[PDB]
DNA sequence: ATCCAGGTCTACC
DNA sequence: GGTAGACCTGGA
């Protein structure tokens, strides 16, 4: 694991000797979404119904809004804290042509999400830009979700199933889903009918998580992969999109290989490891504006 | 303006 | 199996 003890206390939970795990990497590397930095390097976060703080002091990070009992059984996992990332650099490393964007990602860390909250995340990220994708979650957060205070803030967790299933394509539309309002709206009928259950896609292995995610509206390879790492941790996903193409092009691929070859290419060079390769190389990518 | 952003769906050889 | 067009929105 990557971090050795805690320390509870009155309002918050302190984790000693954290290692490759820096704020910007982990908020900013595009796989989460309602995540916000505070003026003070802070971050603030609304996730499994809860509002959190996080905060890195040197080797510490303090956890705020949360108890050991809730570090044990949700945080610890959320932040991927049993997995050792000294281990997955090192091996991506290996490759010259991946180290530069190890180097530049190094706090990076893989955050275990709720299936059905980045299964809509997702569908609304295509074609998108992620401060409207942010701007479209906290809206539907904020149209059904349940209210959460924290520090004089009213916090909006997202929605449950059964309230989602209220929305109307309109409905959607307000958040501004734009024209994947529609896909939105047949996804969560799909979920609420149980026609598809990701509960047991999640069990499946890499490649038939995959095949299943992408009978959802809204879902292709893409954004299929995504869903699978981000709430499912399959790491031989490799998510293609604008940024990761680019970074492809410049160091594996010529400039007319299809996205799907790209995806092909990169699960087959990284394995298993294929998801955290996607990470550093899409944080790169999309920060120096390649 | 025309293109791009965490693409996907539809029509079609 | 592989491929042009259309598609909400809004900052550059
Ligand atoms: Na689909």
């Amino acid at each position: 694991m990557d971090f050795d003890m805690i320390e509870e206390k009155k309002d918050s939970v302190i984790v000693r000797n954290v290692e490759n795990f820096e704020l910007k990497d982990i908020f900013d590397c595009g796989q989460c979404f309602r995540w916000h930095r505070q003026e003070n390097g802070n971050y603030i976060g609304i996730a499994f119904e809860k509002v959190v703080e996080v905060q890195k002091i040197g080797e510490d990070v303090v956890i705020y809004n949360i108890n050991e009992e809730e570090f044990k059984n949700v945080w610890s996992e959320y932040f991927d804290l049993y997995r050792d990332y000294g281990e997955i650099k090192k091996e991506l490393s290996r490759d010259p042509l991946l180290k530069k964007s190890v180097d530049f990602g190094e706090g990076i860390r893989i955050l275990r999400q709720d299936p059905f909250e980045i299964l809509l995340s997702f569908i609304i990220s295509a074609n998108n830009r992620i401060p409207m994708i942010k701007k479209c979650i906290n809206n539907i957060s904020e149209k059904a979700g349940k209210k959460l205070e924290y520090k004089g803030k009213i916090y909006y967790a997202f929605p449950t199933v059964d309230k989602l299933h209220e929305f109307t394509e309109k409905d959607f539309e307000e958040c501004t889903a734009g024209f994947r309002a529609k896909y939105l709206k047949d996804t969560v009928d799909r979920i609420y009918n149980g026609e598809l259950n990701l509960e047991y896609i999640k069990s499946l292995n890499d490649n038939e998580c995959h095949e299943e995610l992408k009978k959802f509206m809204g879902v292709g390879p893409q954004v299929a992969d995504c869903i699978m790492l981000f709430s499912m941790q399959k790491y031989s996903a490799f998510p293609v999109d604008t940024w990761v193409k680019k970074a492809m092009m410049s160091l594996y691929v010529a400039p007319d290989v299809s996205l799907k070859k790209i995806r092909d290419f990169g699960r087959e060079k990284f394995g298993s490891l294929s998801g955290f390769a996607q990470q550093y190389l899409f944080y790169y990518a999309r920060e120096n504006n390649i």
